[PDB]
Protein backbone atom coordinates (compact mmCIF):
# COMPACT_ATOMS: atom_id res chain seq x y z
CA UNK A 1 0.00 0.00 0.00
CA UNK A 2 1.30 3.50 -0.79
CA UNK A 3 0.51 6.87 0.72
CA UNK A 4 1.38 9.80 -1.46
CA UNK A 5 1.91 13.42 -0.44
CA UNK A 6 4.33 16.21 0.49
CA UNK A 7 4.08 15.75 4.28
CA UNK A 8 6.00 18.95 4.92
CA UNK A 9 6.42 19.01 8.69
CA UNK A 10 4.78 15.66 9.20
CA UNK A 11 2.10 17.35 11.26
CA UNK A 12 -0.68 15.56 13.09
CA UNK A 13 -2.88 15.45 10.04
CA UNK A 14 0.00 13.77 8.19
CA UNK A 15 0.52 11.27 11.00
CA UNK A 16 -3.16 10.51 10.63
CA UNK A 17 -2.56 9.56 6.98
CA UNK A 18 0.51 7.49 7.80
CA UNK A 19 -1.03 5.54 10.64
CA UNK A 20 -4.00 4.68 8.48
CA UNK A 21 -1.63 3.43 5.79
CA UNK A 22 0.06 1.10 8.24
CA UNK A 23 -3.28 -0.22 9.44
CA UNK A 24 -4.51 -0.53 5.87
CA UNK A 25 -1.41 -2.43 4.91
CA UNK A 26 -1.88 -4.68 7.91
CA UNK A 27 -5.33 -5.85 6.97
CA UNK A 28 -4.39 -6.09 3.32
CA UNK A 29 -1.29 -8.10 4.13
CA UNK A 30 0.71 -5.71 1.95
CA UNK A 31 3.95 -3.83 2.49
CA UNK A 32 3.92 -0.13 3.38
CA UNK A 33 5.62 2.56 1.27
CA UNK A 34 5.55 6.36 1.57
CA UNK A 35 5.93 8.55 -1.51
CA UNK A 36 6.87 12.12 -0.51
CA UNK A 37 6.83 14.72 -3.27
CA UNK A 38 9.86 16.96 -2.62
CA UNK A 39 8.04 20.26 -3.10
CA UNK A 40 4.41 21.35 -3.28
CA UNK A 41 3.57 23.28 -6.47
CA UNK A 42 3.19 26.55 -4.54
CA UNK A 43 6.85 26.22 -3.60
CA UNK A 44 7.90 27.84 -6.86
CA UNK A 45 5.62 30.84 -6.57
CA UNK A 46 6.98 34.16 -5.15
CA UNK A 47 4.72 34.38 -2.05
CA UNK A 48 5.49 30.86 -0.80
CA UNK A 49 6.18 31.19 2.94
CA UNK A 50 8.62 28.27 2.72
CA UNK A 51 8.83 24.65 3.92
CA UNK A 52 8.67 23.88 7.61
CA UNK A 53 11.75 21.71 7.28
CA UNK A 54 14.25 20.39 4.78
CA UNK A 55 13.30 17.41 2.58
CA UNK A 56 16.06 15.53 4.39
CA UNK A 57 14.69 16.14 7.91
CA UNK A 58 11.29 15.28 6.53
CA UNK A 59 12.40 11.99 5.06
CA UNK A 60 14.01 11.24 8.41
CA UNK A 61 10.61 11.54 10.08
CA UNK A 62 8.64 9.79 7.38
CA UNK A 63 11.14 7.03 7.71
CA UNK A 64 10.03 6.44 11.28
CA UNK A 65 6.75 5.12 9.76
CA UNK A 66 7.82 3.22 6.60
CA UNK A 67 10.19 2.94 3.68
CA UNK A 68 10.13 6.46 2.27
CA UNK A 69 10.71 7.35 -1.35
CA UNK A 70 11.18 10.93 -2.53
CA UNK A 71 9.23 11.82 -5.63
CA UNK A 72 11.22 14.57 -7.30
CA UNK A 73 8.96 17.43 -8.24
CA UNK A 74 10.86 18.21 -11.45
CA UNK A 75 10.70 14.55 -12.51
CA UNK A 76 6.87 14.28 -12.14
CA UNK A 77 5.27 17.67 -12.81
CA UNK A 78 5.11 16.96 -16.54
CA UNK A 79 3.73 13.41 -16.48
CA UNK A 80 0.24 12.46 -17.51
CA UNK A 81 -1.89 10.68 -14.87
CA UNK A 82 -1.27 7.51 -16.88
CA UNK A 83 2.43 8.19 -17.07
CA UNK A 84 2.44 8.79 -13.37
CA UNK A 85 0.60 5.55 -12.56
CA UNK A 86 2.70 3.47 -14.95
CA UNK A 87 5.97 4.75 -13.56
CA UNK A 88 5.36 4.95 -9.83
CA UNK A 89 2.34 2.80 -9.12
CA UNK A 90 2.81 -0.37 -11.21
CA UNK A 91 1.76 -3.27 -9.06
CA UNK A 92 0.16 -1.02 -6.45
CA UNK A 93 -3.32 -1.97 -5.34
CA UNK A 94 -3.87 0.78 -2.83
CA UNK A 95 -2.85 4.38 -2.20
CA UNK A 96 -3.66 6.45 0.84
CA UNK A 97 -3.93 10.20 0.22
CA UNK A 98 -5.41 13.33 1.81
CA UNK A 99 -8.59 14.80 0.36
CA UNK A 100 -8.44 16.65 -2.99
CA UNK A 101 -5.19 14.88 -3.87
CA UNK A 102 -3.94 15.80 -7.34
CA UNK A 103 -1.11 14.68 -9.66
CA UNK A 104 0.22 14.88 -13.19
CA UNK A 105 0.28 17.68 -15.73
CA UNK A 106 -2.38 20.29 -14.92
CA UNK A 107 -3.29 18.44 -11.70
CA UNK A 108 -5.39 16.34 -14.09
CA UNK A 109 -5.02 13.15 -12.08
CA UNK A 110 -7.18 12.50 -9.02
CA UNK A 111 -8.55 9.74 -6.81
CA UNK A 112 -11.25 9.04 -9.38
CA UNK A 113 -8.62 8.45 -12.06
CA UNK A 114 -6.65 6.12 -9.81
CA UNK A 115 -9.81 4.13 -9.20
CA UNK A 116 -10.65 3.69 -12.87
CA UNK A 117 -7.19 2.10 -13.11
CA UNK A 118 -8.08 -0.47 -10.48
CA UNK A 119 -6.10 1.15 -7.69
CA UNK A 120 -8.20 1.55 -4.54
CA UNK A 121 -7.82 4.98 -2.96
CA UNK A 122 -8.23 5.63 0.75
CA UNK A 123 -8.95 9.37 1.14
CA UNK A 124 -8.12 10.41 4.71
CA UNK A 125 -10.15 13.23 6.30
CA UNK A 126 -8.17 16.25 7.56
CA UNK A 127 -7.65 16.46 11.32
CA UNK A 128 -9.27 19.51 12.88
CA UNK A 129 -7.83 21.30 15.88
CA UNK A 130 -9.54 24.28 17.57
CA UNK A 131 -12.01 24.57 14.71
CA UNK A 132 -9.02 24.67 12.33
CA UNK A 133 -7.91 22.08 9.74
CA UNK A 134 -4.37 21.01 10.39
CA UNK A 135 -2.03 21.70 7.51
CA UNK A 136 1.42 22.89 6.52
CA UNK A 137 0.00 26.28 5.45
CA UNK A 138 -1.66 26.92 8.78
CA UNK A 139 1.51 25.97 10.64
CA UNK A 140 3.59 27.95 8.17
CA UNK A 141 1.55 31.05 9.07
CA UNK A 142 2.07 30.62 12.80
CA UNK A 143 5.78 30.51 12.16
CA UNK A 144 5.59 33.73 10.22
CA UNK A 145 3.37 35.33 12.89
CA UNK A 146 5.75 34.13 15.61
CA UNK A 147 2.88 32.29 17.31
CA UNK A 148 5.31 29.51 18.28
CA UNK A 149 3.40 28.46 21.38
CA UNK A 150 0.31 27.60 19.35
CA UNK A 151 2.17 25.28 16.99
CA UNK A 152 2.45 21.94 18.88
CA UNK A 153 -1.35 21.65 18.73
CA UNK A 154 -1.12 21.35 14.96
CA UNK A 155 2.38 20.18 14.36
CA UNK A 156 2.49 17.56 17.10
CA UNK A 157 5.63 19.17 18.54
CA UNK A 158 7.46 22.53 18.68
CA UNK A 159 8.51 24.17 15.42
CA UNK A 160 12.21 23.56 14.98
CA UNK A 161 15.07 25.56 13.46
CA UNK A 162 18.04 23.41 12.45
CA UNK A 163 21.36 23.90 10.72
CA UNK A 164 25.14 23.90 10.91
CA UNK A 165 27.32 26.06 13.11
CA UNK A 166 27.49 37.22 23.23
CA UNK A 167 29.01 35.18 21.38
CA UNK A 168 26.01 33.77 19.50
CA UNK A 169 25.87 30.95 16.96
CA UNK A 170 24.87 31.44 13.32
CA UNK A 171 22.57 28.66 12.23
CA UNK A 172 22.87 28.13 8.51
CA UNK A 173 19.71 26.25 7.56
CA UNK A 174 20.78 25.29 4.04
CA UNK A 175 19.91 26.36 0.49
CA UNK A 176 16.31 25.25 0.84
CA UNK A 177 13.39 27.70 0.90
CA UNK A 178 12.38 27.33 4.52
CA UNK A 179 9.72 29.36 6.35
CA UNK A 180 11.12 32.19 8.52
CA UNK A 181 10.03 33.19 12.02
CA UNK A 182 8.87 36.73 12.67
CA UNK A 183 11.93 38.97 13.15
CA UNK A 184 12.70 39.05 16.85
CA UNK A 185 13.92 37.13 19.89
CA UNK A 186 12.96 33.67 21.07
CA UNK A 187 13.40 31.27 23.94
CA UNK A 188 14.68 28.03 22.34
CA UNK A 189 15.55 24.54 23.52
CA UNK A 190 18.92 23.72 21.99
CA UNK A 191 19.78 20.10 21.24
CA UNK A 192 23.58 19.84 21.37
CA UNK A 193 25.79 17.42 19.37
CA UNK A 194 26.00 14.94 22.25
CA UNK A 195 22.55 14.41 23.70
CA UNK A 196 23.10 17.63 25.62
CA UNK A 197 20.03 19.82 25.98
CA UNK A 198 20.36 23.50 26.85
CA UNK A 199 18.37 26.72 26.55
CA UNK A 200 19.26 29.65 24.35
CA UNK A 201 18.04 33.05 23.28
CA UNK A 202 17.62 33.33 19.55
CA UNK A 203 17.49 36.39 17.35
CA UNK A 204 15.92 36.37 13.91
CA UNK A 205 16.75 39.36 11.68
CA UNK A 206 17.69 40.56 8.16
CA UNK A 207 20.90 40.62 6.10
CA UNK A 208 15.77 39.70 2.34
CA UNK A 209 17.76 36.97 4.13
CA UNK A 210 16.63 36.19 7.68
CA UNK A 211 19.45 35.17 10.05
CA UNK A 212 19.27 32.94 13.10
CA UNK A 213 21.78 33.50 15.91
CA UNK A 214 21.58 31.75 19.24
CA UNK A 215 23.05 32.42 22.64
CA UNK A 216 23.11 29.12 24.46
CA UNK A 217 22.76 29.17 28.25
CA UNK A 218 25.20 27.46 30.63
CA UNK A 219 27.38 26.52 27.69
CA UNK A 220 30.78 27.66 26.44
CA UNK A 221 32.32 25.30 23.91
CA UNK A 222 33.19 25.82 20.24
CA UNK A 223 30.29 24.63 18.12
CA UNK A 224 31.50 25.90 14.75
CA UNK A 225 30.95 23.38 11.97
CA UNK A 226 28.54 21.30 14.08
CA UNK A 227 24.81 20.72 13.53
CA UNK A 228 22.21 22.20 15.83
CA UNK A 229 18.51 21.62 16.48
CA UNK A 230 16.46 24.25 18.29
CA UNK A 231 12.92 23.81 19.53
CA UNK A 232 11.32 27.28 19.32
CA UNK A 233 9.48 27.55 22.63
CA UNK A 234 8.25 31.14 22.92
CA UNK A 235 8.24 34.56 21.31
CA UNK A 236 9.82 36.98 23.77
CA UNK A 237 9.82 40.36 21.97
CA UNK A 238 9.71 41.96 18.50
CA UNK A 239 12.87 42.93 16.68
CA UNK A 240 14.29 46.26 17.96
CA UNK A 241 16.63 49.14 16.96
CA UNK A 242 24.92 51.15 21.81
CA UNK A 243 22.42 50.18 24.51
CA UNK A 244 22.28 46.82 22.76
CA UNK A 245 23.75 44.79 25.63
CA UNK A 246 21.17 46.40 27.92
CA UNK A 247 18.27 44.89 26.00
CA UNK A 248 20.06 41.74 24.98
CA UNK A 249 20.75 41.43 28.69
CA UNK A 250 17.16 41.60 29.88
CA UNK A 251 16.30 38.98 27.27
CA UNK A 252 18.57 36.60 29.17
CA UNK A 253 16.95 37.55 32.48
CA UNK A 254 13.60 36.99 30.86
CA UNK A 255 14.94 33.63 29.62
CA UNK A 256 16.24 32.52 33.02
CA UNK A 257 12.90 33.52 34.48
CA UNK A 258 10.71 31.61 32.04
CA UNK A 259 13.10 28.68 32.42
CA UNK A 260 12.96 28.91 36.21
CA UNK A 261 9.14 28.92 35.95
CA UNK A 262 8.91 25.75 33.87
CA UNK A 263 11.04 24.09 36.49
CA UNK A 264 8.94 25.35 39.42
CA UNK A 265 5.93 23.59 37.88
CA UNK A 266 7.45 20.34 39.15
CA UNK B 1 7.88 63.91 9.19
CA UNK B 2 4.44 63.61 7.70
CA UNK B 3 3.15 62.10 4.51
CA UNK B 4 -0.25 63.12 3.19
CA UNK B 5 -2.59 61.81 0.54
CA UNK B 6 -5.48 59.46 -0.21
CA UNK B 7 -3.25 56.56 -1.26
CA UNK B 8 -6.14 54.54 -2.67
CA UNK B 9 -4.51 51.17 -3.42
CA UNK B 10 -1.05 52.01 -2.06
CA UNK B 11 0.34 51.59 -5.60
CA UNK B 12 4.05 52.01 -6.33
CA UNK B 13 3.79 55.78 -6.58
CA UNK B 14 2.22 55.95 -3.10
CA UNK B 15 4.96 53.62 -1.99
CA UNK B 16 7.59 56.02 -3.32
CA UNK B 17 5.93 58.81 -1.25
CA UNK B 18 5.90 56.66 1.91
CA UNK B 19 9.47 55.34 1.62
CA UNK B 20 10.72 58.88 1.05
CA UNK B 21 9.01 59.89 4.29
CA UNK B 22 10.75 57.04 6.12
CA UNK B 23 14.11 58.00 4.65
CA UNK B 24 13.62 61.59 5.79
CA UNK B 25 12.42 60.39 9.25
CA UNK B 26 15.51 58.27 9.49
CA UNK B 27 17.73 61.16 8.35
CA UNK B 28 16.24 63.50 10.99
CA UNK B 29 16.00 60.97 13.84
CA UNK B 30 12.29 61.80 13.91
CA UNK B 31 8.99 59.91 13.76
CA UNK B 32 6.72 59.36 10.74
CA UNK B 33 3.00 59.96 10.55
CA UNK B 34 0.76 59.30 7.62
CA UNK B 35 -2.40 61.26 7.01
CA UNK B 36 -4.65 59.52 4.57
CA UNK B 37 -7.65 61.41 3.36
CA UNK B 38 -10.67 59.14 3.46
CA UNK B 39 -11.85 59.97 -0.05
CA UNK B 40 -10.70 61.89 -3.12
CA UNK B 41 -13.20 64.62 -4.09
CA UNK B 42 -14.17 62.56 -7.13
CA UNK B 43 -15.68 59.95 -4.83
CA UNK B 44 -18.60 62.37 -4.35
CA UNK B 45 -18.88 63.41 -7.98
CA UNK B 46 -20.59 61.98 -11.08
CA UNK B 47 -19.33 58.67 -12.48
CA UNK B 48 -16.76 57.72 -9.86
CA UNK B 49 -15.31 54.33 -10.82
CA UNK B 50 -14.97 53.56 -7.11
CA UNK B 51 -12.04 52.90 -4.81
CA UNK B 52 -9.58 50.05 -5.36
CA UNK B 53 -10.01 48.91 -1.80
CA UNK B 54 -11.68 49.92 1.46
CA UNK B 55 -10.25 52.60 3.74
CA UNK B 56 -9.89 49.73 6.20
CA UNK B 57 -7.68 47.69 3.82
CA UNK B 58 -5.78 50.83 2.85
CA UNK B 59 -5.00 51.73 6.44
CA UNK B 60 -3.83 48.19 7.04
CA UNK B 61 -1.25 48.54 4.23
CA UNK B 62 -0.32 52.08 5.21
CA UNK B 63 0.10 51.12 8.82
CA UNK B 64 3.01 48.86 7.96
CA UNK B 65 5.05 51.97 6.97
CA UNK B 66 3.97 54.08 9.95
CA UNK B 67 1.43 55.31 12.51
CA UNK B 68 -1.58 56.14 10.36
CA UNK B 69 -4.50 58.48 10.90
CA UNK B 70 -7.55 58.91 8.75
CA UNK B 71 -8.86 62.35 7.90
CA UNK B 72 -12.50 62.76 6.97
CA UNK B 73 -12.58 64.47 3.57
CA UNK B 74 -15.69 66.22 4.83
CA UNK B 75 -14.10 67.27 8.09
CA UNK B 76 -11.32 68.98 6.14
CA UNK B 77 -12.51 70.10 2.73
CA UNK B 78 -14.21 73.00 4.46
CA UNK B 79 -11.21 73.96 6.59
CA UNK B 80 -9.15 76.88 5.43
CA UNK B 81 -5.55 76.07 4.59
CA UNK B 82 -4.41 77.77 7.82
CA UNK B 83 -6.92 75.70 9.78
CA UNK B 84 -5.57 72.46 8.30
CA UNK B 85 -2.00 73.36 9.20
CA UNK B 86 -3.33 74.51 12.53
CA UNK B 87 -5.14 71.30 13.29
CA UNK B 88 -2.78 68.68 11.82
CA UNK B 89 0.70 70.06 11.23
CA UNK B 90 1.98 71.71 14.41
CA UNK B 91 5.59 70.87 15.11
CA UNK B 92 5.94 69.25 11.71
CA UNK B 93 8.94 70.48 9.68
CA UNK B 94 8.54 68.13 6.70
CA UNK B 95 5.71 66.83 4.62
CA UNK B 96 5.93 64.41 1.69
CA UNK B 97 3.06 64.38 -0.78
CA UNK B 98 2.53 63.27 -4.35
CA UNK B 99 1.85 65.66 -7.26
CA UNK B 100 -1.16 67.95 -7.54
CA UNK B 101 -1.48 67.86 -3.74
CA UNK B 102 -4.50 69.80 -2.45
CA UNK B 103 -6.32 70.46 0.78
CA UNK B 104 -8.72 72.90 2.36
CA UNK B 105 -11.61 75.05 1.23
CA UNK B 106 -11.83 75.02 -2.57
CA UNK B 107 -8.53 73.10 -2.81
CA UNK B 108 -6.76 76.37 -2.05
CA UNK B 109 -4.12 74.70 0.08
CA UNK B 110 -0.94 73.41 -1.55
CA UNK B 111 2.72 72.59 -1.05
CA UNK B 112 3.41 76.28 -1.62
CA UNK B 113 1.10 77.34 1.22
CA UNK B 114 2.90 74.74 3.35
CA UNK B 115 6.47 75.74 2.37
CA UNK B 116 5.57 79.36 3.16
CA UNK B 117 4.72 78.31 6.72
CA UNK B 118 8.20 77.00 7.49
CA UNK B 119 7.09 73.47 6.60
CA UNK B 120 9.41 71.96 3.95
CA UNK B 121 7.43 70.06 1.34
CA UNK B 122 8.74 67.33 -0.95
CA UNK B 123 6.54 66.58 -3.90
CA UNK B 124 7.30 63.19 -5.39
CA UNK B 125 7.10 62.96 -9.16
CA UNK B 126 4.64 60.34 -10.29
CA UNK B 127 6.17 56.98 -11.11
CA UNK B 128 6.25 56.06 -14.76
CA UNK B 129 5.70 52.51 -15.87
CA UNK B 130 5.57 51.59 -19.51
CA UNK B 131 5.46 55.25 -20.43
CA UNK B 132 2.46 55.99 -18.19
CA UNK B 133 2.22 57.80 -14.81
CA UNK B 134 1.12 55.43 -12.04
CA UNK B 135 -2.14 56.64 -10.51
CA UNK B 136 -5.11 55.19 -8.65
CA UNK B 137 -7.30 56.46 -11.44
CA UNK B 138 -5.28 54.57 -14.07
CA UNK B 139 -5.46 51.31 -12.09
CA UNK B 140 -9.19 51.71 -11.49
CA UNK B 141 -9.53 51.84 -15.27
CA UNK B 142 -7.56 48.63 -15.86
CA UNK B 143 -9.75 46.81 -13.35
CA UNK B 144 -12.69 48.20 -15.31
CA UNK B 145 -11.30 46.89 -18.59
CA UNK B 146 -10.45 43.65 -16.84
CA UNK B 147 -6.85 44.26 -17.94
CA UNK B 148 -5.84 42.65 -14.64
CA UNK B 149 -2.57 41.25 -15.90
CA UNK B 150 -1.10 44.68 -16.49
CA UNK B 151 -2.09 45.85 -13.01
CA UNK B 152 0.92 44.67 -10.91
CA UNK B 153 3.37 46.83 -12.86
CA UNK B 154 1.32 49.79 -11.57
CA UNK B 155 -0.18 48.53 -8.28
CA UNK B 156 2.87 46.57 -7.21
CA UNK B 157 0.78 43.45 -6.75
CA UNK B 158 -2.37 41.86 -8.16
CA UNK B 159 -5.68 43.58 -7.70
CA UNK B 160 -7.75 42.19 -4.85
CA UNK B 161 -11.40 41.43 -4.30
CA UNK B 162 -11.95 41.11 -0.55
CA UNK B 163 -15.04 40.36 1.48
CA UNK B 164 -17.20 38.16 3.68
CA UNK B 165 -18.42 34.87 2.22
CA UNK B 166 -22.16 35.50 1.74
CA UNK B 167 -20.28 23.27 -8.31
CA UNK B 168 -20.37 25.38 -5.08
CA UNK B 169 -19.28 29.01 -5.41
CA UNK B 170 -18.43 31.28 -2.49
CA UNK B 171 -20.21 34.66 -2.69
CA UNK B 172 -18.00 37.61 -1.74
CA UNK B 173 -19.68 40.63 -0.12
CA UNK B 174 -17.18 43.47 -0.62
CA UNK B 175 -18.88 45.69 1.98
CA UNK B 176 -20.84 48.92 1.53
CA UNK B 177 -17.90 51.06 0.35
CA UNK B 178 -17.93 52.35 -3.24
CA UNK B 179 -15.46 50.02 -4.98
CA UNK B 180 -14.23 49.86 -8.56
CA UNK B 181 -15.84 46.90 -10.37
CA UNK B 182 -14.03 44.38 -12.55
CA UNK B 183 -15.14 43.94 -16.16
CA UNK B 184 -17.90 41.28 -15.87
CA UNK B 185 -16.64 37.87 -16.93
CA UNK B 186 -14.54 34.96 -15.67
CA UNK B 187 -11.18 35.26 -13.93
CA UNK B 188 -8.57 32.91 -12.50
CA UNK B 189 -7.83 33.97 -8.90
CA UNK B 190 -5.51 33.14 -6.03
CA UNK B 191 -7.77 32.59 -3.02
CA UNK B 192 -6.28 33.40 0.36
CA UNK B 193 -8.37 31.39 2.86
CA UNK B 194 -8.71 32.19 6.61
CA UNK B 195 -6.34 29.40 7.72
CA UNK B 196 -3.58 31.08 5.77
CA UNK B 197 -4.01 28.56 3.00
CA UNK B 198 -3.81 29.52 -0.67
CA UNK B 199 -5.75 27.80 -3.44
CA UNK B 200 -6.69 28.95 -6.92
CA UNK B 201 -10.23 29.72 -7.97
CA UNK B 202 -12.30 30.60 -10.97
CA UNK B 203 -14.13 33.82 -10.26
CA UNK B 204 -17.20 35.04 -11.98
CA UNK B 205 -18.15 38.70 -12.17
CA UNK B 206 -21.73 39.22 -13.30
CA UNK B 207 -24.17 42.01 -14.17
CA UNK B 208 -24.84 46.07 -8.48
CA UNK B 209 -22.07 43.62 -9.47
CA UNK B 210 -21.76 40.02 -8.29
CA UNK B 211 -18.48 38.34 -7.35
CA UNK B 212 -18.62 34.55 -7.25
CA UNK B 213 -15.71 32.20 -6.68
CA UNK B 214 -15.33 28.46 -7.08
CA UNK B 215 -12.25 27.40 -5.19
CA UNK B 216 -10.30 24.50 -6.71
CA UNK B 217 -9.39 21.38 -4.80
CA UNK B 218 -11.28 22.70 -1.80
CA UNK B 219 -14.12 21.44 0.40
CA UNK B 220 -15.55 23.38 3.34
CA UNK B 221 -18.15 25.88 4.51
CA UNK B 222 -16.94 29.48 4.45
CA UNK B 223 -19.94 31.54 5.60
CA UNK B 224 -19.03 34.68 7.49
CA UNK B 225 -15.42 34.02 6.59
CA UNK B 226 -13.19 36.63 4.95
CA UNK B 227 -11.55 35.76 1.64
CA UNK B 228 -8.92 37.86 -0.15
CA UNK B 229 -8.64 37.16 -3.87
CA UNK B 230 -5.81 38.17 -6.18
CA UNK B 231 -7.20 38.49 -9.70
CA UNK B 232 -4.58 36.89 -11.90
CA UNK B 233 -6.09 36.72 -15.35
CA UNK B 234 -9.15 37.49 -17.38
CA UNK B 235 -10.27 34.18 -18.88
CA UNK B 236 -13.24 35.08 -21.08
CA UNK B 237 -16.11 37.57 -21.49
CA UNK B 238 -19.47 37.06 -19.86
CA UNK B 239 -21.62 34.84 -22.05
CA UNK B 240 -25.34 34.11 -22.18
CA UNK B 241 -26.32 30.44 -22.30
CA UNK B 242 -29.77 29.44 -23.51
CA UNK B 243 -29.59 25.73 -22.70
CA UNK B 244 -28.38 24.97 -19.18
CA UNK B 245 -26.06 22.25 -20.49
CA UNK B 246 -23.90 24.68 -22.48
CA UNK B 247 -23.22 26.33 -19.13
CA UNK B 248 -21.75 23.26 -17.41
CA UNK B 249 -19.79 22.76 -20.62
CA UNK B 250 -18.22 26.20 -20.20
CA UNK B 251 -17.94 25.92 -16.42
CA UNK B 252 -16.12 22.66 -16.84
CA UNK B 253 -13.88 24.11 -19.48
CA UNK B 254 -13.24 27.06 -17.11
CA UNK B 255 -11.96 24.94 -14.25
CA UNK B 256 -9.97 23.04 -16.86
CA UNK B 257 -8.61 26.19 -18.47
CA UNK B 258 -7.73 27.42 -14.99
CA UNK B 259 -5.73 24.26 -14.23
CA UNK B 260 -3.82 24.71 -17.46
CA UNK B 261 -2.97 28.36 -16.76
CA UNK B 262 -2.06 27.32 -13.25
CA UNK B 263 0.33 24.74 -14.65
CA UNK B 264 1.80 27.41 -17.01
CA UNK B 265 2.34 29.81 -14.13
CA UNK B 266 4.14 27.09 -12.16
CA UNK B 267 6.38 26.16 -15.10
CA UNK B 268 7.08 29.74 -16.10
CA UNK B 269 9.63 29.54 -13.25
CA UNK B 270 12.07 27.75 -15.60
N1 LIG C 1 27.66 30.32 24.54
C1 LIG C 1 27.73 30.24 23.20
N2 LIG C 1 26.57 30.35 22.45
C2 LIG C 1 26.58 30.28 21.09
N3 LIG C 1 27.78 30.09 20.46
C3 LIG C 1 28.97 29.98 21.14
C4 LIG C 1 28.97 30.05 22.57
N4 LIG C 1 30.21 29.92 22.96
C5 LIG C 1 30.98 29.76 21.90
N5 LIG C 1 30.24 29.80 20.77
C6 LIG C 1 30.86 29.64 19.39
O1 LIG C 1 31.36 30.94 18.98
C7 LIG C 1 31.20 31.14 17.57
C8 LIG C 1 30.39 32.44 17.34
O2 LIG C 1 31.35 33.49 17.46
P1 LIG C 1 31.15 35.06 17.32
O3 LIG C 1 32.00 35.59 16.24
O4 LIG C 1 31.54 35.68 18.59
O5 LIG C 1 29.63 35.35 17.00
P2 LIG C 1 28.78 35.35 15.66
O6 LIG C 1 29.61 34.42 14.65
O7 LIG C 1 27.44 34.78 15.91
O8 LIG C 1 28.66 36.73 15.12
C9 LIG C 1 30.51 29.86 17.05
O9 LIG C 1 31.41 29.00 16.32
C10 LIG C 1 29.91 29.19 18.28
O10 LIG C 1 29.73 27.78 18.14
N1 LIG D 1 -14.58 24.33 -3.81
C1 LIG D 1 -15.43 25.25 -3.34
N2 LIG D 1 -15.50 26.50 -3.93
C2 LIG D 1 -16.35 27.47 -3.48
N3 LIG D 1 -17.15 27.18 -2.42
C3 LIG D 1 -17.13 25.95 -1.78
C4 LIG D 1 -16.25 24.94 -2.24
N4 LIG D 1 -16.42 23.89 -1.48
C5 LIG D 1 -17.34 24.17 -0.58
N5 LIG D 1 -17.78 25.43 -0.75
C6 LIG D 1 -18.84 26.06 0.13
O1 LIG D 1 -20.12 25.93 -0.55
C7 LIG D 1 -20.96 27.06 -0.24
C8 LIG D 1 -21.40 27.72 -1.58
O2 LIG D 1 -22.73 27.20 -1.79
P1 LIG D 1 -23.77 27.47 -2.96
O3 LIG D 1 -25.02 28.00 -2.40
O4 LIG D 1 -24.04 26.18 -3.61
O5 LIG D 1 -23.14 28.50 -4.00
P2 LIG D 1 -23.74 29.65 -4.94
O6 LIG D 1 -25.14 29.97 -4.56
O7 LIG D 1 -22.89 30.87 -4.86
O8 LIG D 1 -23.68 29.03 -6.42
C9 LIG D 1 -20.09 27.96 0.68
O9 LIG D 1 -20.41 27.81 2.07
C10 LIG D 1 -18.66 27.55 0.39
O10 LIG D 1 -17.74 27.92 1.43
Amino acid sequence: VVSIGVFDGVHIGHQKVLRTMKEIAFFRKDDSLIYTISYPPEYFLPDFPGLLMTVESRVEMLSRYARTVVLDFFRIKDLTPEGFVERYLSGVSAVVVGRDFRFGKNASGNASFLRKKGVEVYEIEDVVVQGKRVSSSLIRNLVQEGRVEEIPAYLGRYFEIEGIVFPTANIDRGNEKLVDLKRGVYLVRVHLPDGKKKFGVMNVGFRRNVKYEVYILDFEGDLYGQRLKLEVLKFMRDEKKEELKAAIDQDVKSARNMIDDIINSK
